[PDB]
């Protein structure tokens, strides 16, 4: 049908045609008189993984006869979405696939929606990861991702009178035709025991045996014929596992629930020991994976020019006494010389500076579970306070504030210190992320190593955030400047010159416009939802934070309600505002904000007098396959978390490539976004950085807006009496009472700056001509934000590896 | 090679080798420079598994276009050992696969050794169940196995210091190839809640919901190329379960749990409960599947014209209850016609008359679990009782022996007594264990219904039996008489006129020689142990049990012993005693007797004098592979349980089948091997059923064998000063007690007859041309014991359905 999609040739299609049969009848063993979408699927799916494994085998092999440095990317989370038009995509078999499955009576688009995603990620984190493979892969970088195949992913939100419930997202229910189980490279990892010391140095013994068994999941470049390995381990029992014999077989589910379920907190720590396990579980059994494949090229001085370990964030720390412990107590190398390949070996990328999203473990946990890494962690702080005493000396505030070790009432090892510690760098993820730390919680650190500390702007993947979700956006482009691209996204810039292009402008709109249209229908047809399509897309989707302040956007909605009920017969731009994400299950405010989004919802969405001029829709289960068909379909991007709280994010991004204007503050990496495309074609609003410290050192006074404020004083008033709660007039105590006393993030410093510029916001979206001149400036200026830049950077100044963009053999 | 193993085609095998390198390629995603054994037997197992499946899904369409009557089994137990070979068999595709994988340079046999057996059972009933499955599809019956896909089946048994340690038997690791998930199937199970009554008639409710997923797995008949179904059972969670979360995602477990594990008794019965959730799992999911099947052909009397449901022994006796549910309480029939299609459908097998072996229900368990089922059995037991006293009136005591209620300290439910009333026939496992049925347990249900009561000997398939573990003597046979034999096994009679034949005698003894040769062999490399090939095999394999008397054979083998010490320069046939079998993991008794068969083994495999003279051997782990190497390299059979015990055996008959002779009591199906072989042929000892009743009502007095046999004096004293346990001497002190003051199976009573019997074993063997002709005519009287003509039983007196042996085309 269209261009970027690839060739459909004869070959080919005839070729998918007979492998779809015969995966339907060998495999999956149905006929065509009783197979359903979903054995059509299947089929599909085989067919497509199919085409991966040649190439799979190749890399590897490829790998082994070159033994180039090996990046190891460790993470406890990949959200990696569904695979298969992604596998497509990377394989120019989207044409081909789509005339096969035709030819054959089917409509691929539908089979396509019958793929689980693979929601092994609860936010930008898990997905940063995804998109680093990706690509990864398309610069022919041997990487591997390390992580968990948990049984069960982020949860599935329903919504039951406005209240988000919680249900298992049982994504393997029907089988993962992607992944292959190697059970050959089953790995034993340890836990409890205690220490001994001997003649010859210290034994870790009496430990209780998990064995980790990994899945490997092929990573296709695009169009590079590149397929790395993403290797996920699951937990097993042993068989002599307690070996009352149905019991003891009973229990060997307590050893395996470590990979049982994904951890849906991204606000707070909770130090439970299951969490600790899966980080334990993840580091140890990659890290003799890591040694074992090092050992098939003794001496370990080349092990830091082979390998190459990233934290992703300080979940995977313990890699670091992990890696110590195998070096010095069964390798037996010293402990200058292990400390020597271990901070040359890892490096460490922070994403927050939130306090309470720290890692501090108390030591009694360490102490049961990891006895020896206990020991190893005490044994660095030591020697590493002495390096700080040795460089300040006298300055004893200074080695409290750097210990690993928390004192108090339950001392805590700090994890991040240990990372900055145990690794050659640390880095944000945008440049404003980065100076903060270099200036605040990372100061003292950052004066005695000054080279540590790096920046690494986010990226995302222009292959899912372009090509895949947005075809028609991806065709418009390649009319104008080829293909090209795709894998070189600065080449975007060129569309500079088709600012004035009547023939694009018009393009440009037309698809904005079909995007909107199909959205708009898949809001009717699987959740029975009224939306007019000629409205202003106003979309804020990402996980529910008092910092990312849903409640600022609840605010201006309210207030957009308000002035339409006060002059009903005005003219206002019409809006259809969308809201989505899920909520922690124990964030209790969280949760209480999804509440007043539907409430919000159920006043404005029936008021007649309103119209259709304003609608107020939650999206339920917001997750990487939803933003895939909202973000191509939004207007307007709403990015508005307190300055100095959003580390990056990356949502930005996607709508930025996909011809949605940005509202947001100066924070994270909108300050880039903003730079790129000139202030004068972004919506910024509120206080910087600066001016939230000047707030905080006289004080953050809540009354004093709702003193000056008359629209602001009628919000509270609305909120506190019931009119959006008629039957429990005092349910939204809790948030009027946390807005008006304690507003960690300042919700009413912001709001009158926020509103003023949403109008001009809506004056400048009734002059669609400029609208879209603008939007074109901003898709022709996102370049800087393809993860392949970012990953570039990594491999250059972190890692010590060329980025290759050439061809392997098909 | 050898022509029973089909054709070598240059077709066939130029297929194979393509079919099996794409495997190895696309489906285990490997190359052959890293291929492992266990990659090399997936790739045959999935190449051979393509060849079902064309045939397996037109055989389901078949029985879809006829509409024939439908049988389904039903059975806790399937003990299926290996796959592999047996499909390549049935298939007639051995010497193909042979031939291939020997051009690409692989030994099919090495391959063949590292699939798991599916040890879905403990013994002869599991057993059963599955020579039924394979004859059942030899016969073109449309018939399917239901039971329960454990994840874990008989423990694998280890020997530490001559005692059974129980490990795990993780058969699923590595993948099952044969099965196919059909998550699409999934069907609710509903546990504990509560009855309501209702002005329309009552309704379970408030129940807790389990889902069954089907997993089936081919079942191929003899080149026919029907292929028939076996659908296991899975228990898996609903995604609102219990839906603090992880917990609730963690408790998941709690439900999935009644898959988990199958029960090791065939001894005790434990009243547990989870027992009884998976009793009732999978009579649930079957019947839905059952009634679903049925509506695609309102009207439920042609129910039982297009249904039969065999009962395997009392496990899945709730599908009575169940069915009389259903059709009553959903399908809105009245109570007489509901009863008159349950009984007409469902029919009972009894596989055993020891009082500790039967299902006696504690109510209070029932009443928990399954409320409404409780309220069907009281109305069952009352109309039941209705029909007794009008039969026999006056008659109170047949009232309470009758009641399907146990009066007592806790009421029970006899599982028993409610096949009895719920089913068309009841049927024994050998001809005097149907006699014993209708004399003594079930005599008062015999009285009122004699018509139920039919007997249906018990037979197993020459398949696996003859073709698959003893290719040689089928081969010799077949020189003779041709091929037809293999499904219709009667025609072994034919090889009575070889009996004087001196170079089919020659043949005969040339492959017992061989397999003996084979299996001693396998002694050594896989377990050490030294023997020689020229002893007499005196084998026992078959479960530990007290009935089944093993003692009794370790006081022989103490007796041999005791006269070679005494005389150790006179001249004894040499003997190999191997004794193998698993414990149930709490009968200390059976593991105590595993104990003493090593404990005897120490003495005597290390005393000089003794020389080579006589080993002792136990079997570890003995199983369904493992029986399959050990039966055919056998002289001597062991069948030696007392008089009215065993029901029928059926090991009894793969070793008549394979040249052993036997030696055992008229117990079980032995009077009917020897009935067909003649009593010369055989070596009969011991007391009858009917000594052994004498014997019981003078009092069994074991004093009384002690203080008259010397030789039997002596080995009681050993056993009791620590002859055969040094450093413990008094570790044998229960069985001496048991053996003296309580052996409900009279060991001493058979003593001095068993061995003057044995010596006349040893006397035969000493003369290799008359031991051979008597093994003759075994063999060629074996018939009566193939599953071929228990089936046609089963079809043509119960089922109401005729067999057939036609093709269905290719
Ligand atoms: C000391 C160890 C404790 C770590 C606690 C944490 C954290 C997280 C950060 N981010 C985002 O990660 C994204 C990817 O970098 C960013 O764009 C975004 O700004 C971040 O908030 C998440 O999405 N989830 C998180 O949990
Ligand atoms: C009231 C319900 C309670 C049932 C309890 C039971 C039982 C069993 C019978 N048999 C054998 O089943 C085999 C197959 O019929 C027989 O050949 C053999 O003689 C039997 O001992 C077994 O092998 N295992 C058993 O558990």
């Amino acid at each position: 049908q269209i261009s970027v999609r690839g060739l459909a040739g004869v070959e080919n299609v005839t070729e998918l045609k007979k492998n779809f049969n015969r995966h339907l009848h060998f495999t999956l063993v149905k006929d065509r008189n009783v197979a359903t979408p979903r054995d059509y699927y299947f089929a599909l799916a085989h067919t497509v993984r199919d085409h991966l494994v040649g190439r799979w085998i190749r890399t590897q092999q490829h790998y082994y006869e070159k033994d180039p440095k090996r990046i190891y990317y460790l993470s406890l989370e990949f959200y990696m979405g569904r695979t298969l038009q992604n596998t497509m995509v990377n394989l120019a078999l989207e044409n081909a696939c789509d005339e096969a499955t035709y030819q054959l009576g089917l409509d691929m688009e539908e089979l396509e929606e019958i793929e689980e995603d693979a929601g092994l990620g609860n936010g930008g984190l898990g997905r940063l990861a995804a998109c680093f493979l990706d690509s990864m892969a398309t610069l022919g970088l041997a990487a591997y991702g390390y992580g968990i195949r948990y049984e069960f992913g982020i949860f599935n939100q329903k919504i039951c009178g406005g209240w988000q419930m919680e249900e298992a997202d049982d994504w393997l229910r029907y089988g993962n035709p992607w992944e292959k189980a190697r059970p050959e490279f089953t790995l034993p990892v340890h836990f409890y025991g205690r220490v001994e010391h001997t003649s010859q140095g210290a034994k870790w013994v009496d430990t209780q045996v998990v064995l980790a068994m990994p899945y490997d999941t092929p990573v296709p470049g695009y169009r590079n014929n590149v397929v790395n390995t993403m290797r996920l381990w699951s937990a097993k029992a042993p068989n002599d596992f307690n070996l009352g014999y149905i019991q003891a077989v009973l229990d060997r589910n307590l050893a395996e629930n470590i990979s049982r379920v994904l951890y849906p907190n991204d606000n707070f720590f909770e130090g439970k020991e299951l969490r600790l396990k899966q980080e334990y579980f993840v580091v140890a059994a990659t890290l003799q994976d890591i040694i074992r494949r090092f050992k098939s090229s003794t001496n370990f001085d080349a092990f830091p020019d082979k390998v190459a370990i990233q934290l992703n964030d300080t979940h995977p720390s313990l890699a670091i006494p992990e890696l110590m412990r195998v070096l010095v107590d069964l390798e037996r190398l010293d402990w200058d010389k292990a400390w020597e390949v271990t901070v040359k070996t890892c490096a460490y990328t922070n994403h927050t500076v939130l306090p309470e999203a720290l890692e501090r473990w108390p030591v009694h946990l360490l102490e049961t579970l990891l006895p020896r890494h206990l020991q190893i962690i005490y044994e660095i702080n030591q020697r590493f306070l002495n390096r700080v005493a040795a460089a300040f000396p006298g300055d004893v505030d200074r080695l409290r504030r750097m210990s690993l070790v928390e004192e108090g009432a339950v001392k805590r090892i700090n994890m991040a210190h240990l990372c900055i510690a145990g690794s050659h760098a640390v880095n944000g993820v945008a440049r404003i992320h980065s100076e903060i730390l270099k200036k605040t919680i990372f100061k003292d650190f950052y004066e005695l190593e000054p080279h540590k500390f790096q920046n690494k702007t986010n990226g995302i993947t222009p292959r899912r955030w372009l090509v895949l979700c947005n075809p028609g956006l991806a065709e418009i482009i390649a009319e104008r400047i080829g293909e090209e691209y795709i894998s070189d996204l600065d080449q975007l810039r060129k569309l500079l010159s088709y600012v004035d292009d009547e023939a694009f402008i018009r393009d440009v709109a037309k698809v904005k416009q079909e995007n909107k249209l199909k959205f708009a229908a898949y809001l009717e047809r699987e959740y029975k939802v009224h939306i007019n399509p000629n409205s202003l897309f106003d979309v804020q989707v990402k996980r529910i934070h008092e910092y990312k302040r849903q409640l600022l956007n609840c605010l201006h909605v309210i207030t957009l309600y308000n002035r339409i009920k006060k002059e009903p017969n005005k003219f206002v731009v019409p809006r259809t505002v969308m809201i989505g994400g899920k909520a922690a299950p124990g964030y209790h405010m969280a949760k209480m904000i999804i509440k007043l989004i539907t409430a919000i919802g159920d006043v404005v969405n029936h008021d007649p007098v309103v119209g259709d001029r304003l609608r107020v829709i939650f999206l339920e289960n917001y997750r990487v396959s939803l933003a895939e068909k909202v973000i191509p379909a939004a207007d307007l991007s709403e990015q508005i978390s307190t300055a100095g709280t959003e580390a990056s994010g990356t949502g930005n991004m996607k709508f930025m490539l996909n011809g949605a204007l940005t509202i947001g503050t100066m924070d994270g990496a909108n300050v880039e976004m903003a730079e790129e495309a000139g202030e004068e074609n972004f919506f910024i609003f509120g206080m910087r950085v600066e001016d939230v410290d000047r707030l905080d050192q006289r004080g953050y006074n809540a009354q004093e807006y709702y003193d000056r404020i008359p629209e602001l004083r009628q919000i509270i008033e609305q909120l506190s009496s019931g009119f959006f709660s008629p039957k429990q007039p005092d349910l939204f105590k809790d948030i009027v009472n946390m807005l008006m006393h304690h507003d960690r993030f300042k919700v009413f410093a912001d709001y009158e700056e926020y509103v003023k510029c949403q109008e001009r916001v809506s004056a400048l979206y009734k002059n669609p001509r400029e609208w879209t001149r603008m939007v074109i400036r901003n898709i022709a200026t996102s370049g800087k934000f393809s993860s392949d830049r970012t990953i570039a950077q990594y491999a250059r100044e972190i890692w010590g590896v060329e980025p290759s963009r050439q061809r392997l053999p098909a």
